[PDB]
């Protein structure tokens, strides 16, 4: 049997996209630029800092100095904290808490593997923390997914090999993350998104303990 279970935050524990996207549009909106809507967005989500502030200030045509481009960027990442005070645990997905439950009255490891640098203050605020085994601090993993590292960061922190773990994901370059760890990738969302070679559930009420060791068996 799998001896640990390998959790991204974002997309399987709980939605951290929807505080960044208010983020970025606060922001946008203090310099009056419009345009910044959920569409938008799916130009932002899991690109640098720099990346996203470059296509925000493209809207409006608007050039910067080093020194503003420096300030915006920083006054994202406050907006990013001050709306994260709201987290509870409301916020955790269907069946995430049932399924850490039974992997912790089961003795199978559980750590997080995700380039959250709130994940430690998230898993709190959502009252998760005295489940978890590890979380992978992403500040001293070399390379960001699709490199295997933060997995086998999150294995490696718990006492085991990530070809005795299963990862829990839902963007592409997550499960490719997971793949060439040697841990066993379990998607959540479109197999139109994330490949046919996996097993995929649809939603997160489809992780259950049950499910996880029958795929484990195959
Ligand atoms: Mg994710």
């Amino acid at each position: 049997m799998f001896k640990a279970v390998l959790f991204d935050l974002d997309g399987v524990i709980t939605d951290t996209a929807e505080y960044h996207f208010r983020a970025w549009k606060a922001l946008a909106e203090e310099i009056g630029i419009n345009g910044v809507d959920r569409q938008f967005n799916e130009q932002l989500k899991g690109v640098s800092k720099e990346d996203s502030l470059q296509k925000i200030l493209d809207l409006a045509d608007k050039k910067v100095s080093a020194e503003e481009f420096k300030e915006l960027a920083k006054r994202k990442n406050d907006n990013y904290v001050k709306m994260i005070q709201d987290v509870s645990p409301a916020d955790v997905y269907p069946g995430i808490l049932q399924l850490l439950k039974d992997l912790r009255s089961n003795k199978i490891k559980i750590a997080l593997a995700s380039a959250s640098k709130n994940g430690p203050f998230l898993l709190e605020r959502m009252n998760l923390t005295g489940y978890f085994d590890a979380i992978a601090d992403p500040a001293e993993v070399a390379a960001s997914k699709p490199a295997p590292d933060i997995f086998i960061a999150a294995a490696h922190a718990v006492g085991v090999a990530p070809s005795e773990s299963i990862g829990l994901e839902d963007s592409q370059a997550g499960i490719q993350a997971i793949k060439d760890s040697g841990a066993l990738p379990i998607g959540v969302g479109r197999p139109e998104d994330l490949g046919d070679d996996i097993v995929i559930v649809p939603d997160t009420s489809h992780y259950t303990l049950e499910f996880l060791k029958e795929v484990w068996l195959q």
